[PDB]
């Protein structure tokens, strides 16, 4: 059972979730096997998604199921496929 999703930590200080790899759902405190991505729902500038597609790819490589949100962030972090700046 490996799934990557957003980990809500901030309670009343800074709203930020990480794209971490844990079970289907927390049980008592919430723990993951490792942290591959990071997410920050900030409505200021387009620069809050920070993932290590390499580690985030380790999980997607072990049949890791990313929720619809973390799934759309693994594609944003350039995880499903490499990205480049063609035309130059």
């Amino acid at each position: 059972m490996v799934k990557i999703r957003l980990a809500r930590f901030g309670s009343k200080h800074n709203p930020h979730y990480r794209i971490v790899v844990t079970d289907a759902r927390r049980k008592r405190d919430g723990k993951y096997i490792e942290k591959i991505g990071y997410y920050d729902p900030r409505k200021t500038t387009p620069d809050w998604l920070k993932v290590d597609v390499e580690r985030a790819r380790y999980w997607l490589s072990v049949g890791a199921q990313p929720t619809d949100t973390a799934r759309r962030l693994l594609r944003q972090a350039g995880v499903f496929r490499q990205e480049a700046r063609e035309g130059a």
